């Protein structure tokens, strides 16, 4: 089978909810990513034969938000684009689909990713069906599509108390993970560990030059002190989850672009990682928070490597309790697992995140001149997927 | 490269705007095609390694879309679902996409369809920005990401009007167009030549036994002698497009099982037919309607085959226009494109309608005898896909 390569990687910063990429749609966002992914190789755009991005809450951004993205990232209108919804995998999805695009034959060069502007989601009425007498209701989208569990029709974190409470991971062991990933995210960020990888957003004002955004600003959302006394905000008796040790909703997205070896090698381009295997897996939607511990088992197979064969990992951080637990299933050393911080620091916009933690463990991997890397990340209805990449050194 | 088999294919019938699948939400009808799918062969729904459904207008479905439909037609839990939007060809990039998992060496069997309720499409508004003084715009959520354009700002049928000008395709050539896909479609409905490929929904009912919804109900409503004098609906002056030439906006769901030559064989199951090839391809936004002319050929030099070796053509009729525009551009004879009728008599639920026109060509090529057809449907933004297949007698 035709290997498939990860010749560049970027993502934006990641904005607060309501915060400072608010004002900025999710297409627009994916833009910048796709844009920035492109710039960092000089690649003519056309060489690009299809563009895959990741949003979970596509309500209002308008017809075919995949192409909105690519046209505005300067791709010609002779790319094709699509829009692929796995909830919180969606860019991971995104990624294994361009590279299985590239294995089958059919494409040299594709883009993968994925975006969400979670401030933006809408609120959905029933329009065109009248309520002769009676109350009406307004589902926020965000809770209806993102966040509630179809089945119980609870929320996810509901989900992550169950999970607490059936792997016993305590309130203190969720606080001193949250703390942990915090702490990580302010020294990567203060070490130069994630310029290579974050490409800027400019803010148009209604007077003036524009703002820049360039820094995640979720991680400077913290009170430590307060950390131990916040409230349990899903479970009011015996919980365990806060708003602290949970992740936030956010604002970003993220692009790859991914070549066959033929192509990367007549363009004259060094890849930065080659893409080893790939799975999904799923099981019972309330237990999508140990699903990440399936779905790596299989992609580890696929690639004929075991899990100590691995150096480093990322894991997606939906709840504390989730980074906790699979780590815990799976006997990793905390030492090697998002080790410049996850998503209960830095956010995570849903659509996005799958991807942007592949984009972070490329740069984990050169930093600490490792080889194998891993990430995998859940989502809503029980999935997770999982990928497994080499160090280009 | 491994070949990749369809070894079943079935479709709901489509129900009309505001009728008789109104109240059926799009992941349940795609749970009736994609249930129906795997009783066509008797397969056991643990041999399903994935779930792709195309559909645009996901707001408000809840969480995880596919999973849903997937875990309604009793896949189980441990099954990955995807739903991927290409507009209105995400049903056949469902398709193509899965193929492609076949082909990179991941699945043996895989499930691949799309799905729309039009009618449930919400009404959005941004509740979370209040606004201090003046009035507040609900957009209807089919109009803004379904039927816009994002860049002109303009409907699908402005677009069409344009085609027709350029392409010199009179009010009176789309009229003749239009009467003949009510036509055809009440011929083959007829003849049985529906029977094969439709899968009933049954309706609950508030009291008493459910109605079994069997045969699409869109070609009946029409009244051929007001066809020449309705107006033209997006253009007042020197218009073409009406409301009877122009497709519907429509209820329904399809679904294809994929299979491997080894899985299949495996099984003891006779293909339907064999993916031959399949291509995307993209132009300006506002030539949407003829990208089916450019996806064609992609399609044809990766199947190395000539436009002469194709027996019978499903193009998508989102309009009349853009049949004709396709079959003038092409040079079809149109005794060979949409023989049993089509979208402007049968209805265009988006996200089913490009995996709809593949489970209705294999019908047509085993009706006629014949041996290889080509599906193809044009989508917002600027694209058109296109598979080839071969029917397997
Ligand atoms: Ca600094
Ligand atoms: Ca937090
Ligand atoms: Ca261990
Ligand atoms: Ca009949
Ligand atoms: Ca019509
Ligand atoms: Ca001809
Ligand atoms: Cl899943
Ligand atoms: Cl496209």
């Amino acid at each position: 089978m035709k290997e498939v390569f990860i010749v560049s990687a970027v993502r934006t910063p990641m904005g607060s909810f309501m915060g400072s990429l608010s004002g900025v749609p999710a297409t627009q966002l994916g833009a910048v990513a796709i844009k920035g992914a492109l710039d960092k190789i000089n690649l003519n755009p056309a060489e690009i034969q299809d563009v895959y991005m990741g949003n979970v809450l596509q309500a209002g951004e308008g017809q075919a938000p995949a192409k909105q993205a690519a046209l505005g990232a300067g791709l010609p209108n002779t790319t094709p684009t699509t829009a692929v919804n796995k909830v919180c995998a969606s860019g991971m999805k995104a990624v294994m689909m361009a590279a299985q695009a590239v294995k089958a034959g059919d494409v040299e060069a594709i883009v993968a990713g994925g975006m969400e502007n979670m401030s933006q989601v809408p609120h959905y009425i029933d329009g065109r069906n009248g309520v002769k007498l009676g109350d009406i209701k307004l589902q926020d989208g965000l809770l209806k599509d993102g966040l509630t569990d179809v089945y119980s029709k609870q929320h996810m974190g509901n989900c992550a108390e169950l999970c607490a409470k059936e792997y016993n991971i305590t309130r203190e062991e969720q606080d001193a993970f949250a703390i942990q990933s915090y702490e990580r995210s302010a020294k990567a960020w203060s070490e130069g560990k994630f310029k290579e990888e974050v490409v800027p957003v400019s803010i148009p004002q209604r007077k003036g030059e524009p703002i820049i955004f360039a820094e995640d600003e979720e991680y400077k959302n913290v009170k430590f002190d307060r950390i131990p006394t916040l409230p349990t905000v899903f479970q009011k008796e015996n919980g365990t989850v806060t708003a602290a040790n949970a992740s936030t909703l956010n604002d970003g997205a993220s692009a790859l672009v991914l070549m066959s070896k033929e192509k990367m090698e007549s363009l004259g381009l060094k890849p930065l990682a080659k893409i080893v295997s790939y799975a999904d897996a799923a099981q019972a939607p309330e237990w999508f928070t140990t699903a990440p511990a399936k779905a790596l088992p299989i992609a580890l197979a696929k690639a004929n490597l075991t899990i100590n064969d691995i150096d480093f990992f990322e894991f997606n951080e939906a709840f504390s309790v989730v980074g906790l637990a699979n780590n815990k299933i799976l006997g990793l050393d905390a030492a090697k697992v998002n080790v410049n911080g996850g998503a209960v620091a830095l956010g995570h916009p849903l659509g996005s995140s799958g991807s942007r933690i592949i984009v972070t463990l490329i740069n984990v991997l050169k930093q600490n001149n490792a080889k194998y890397g891993a990430a995998a990340i859940c989502n809503g209805g029980g999935g997770a997927s999982a990928i497994v990449i080499e160090n280009i050194k």
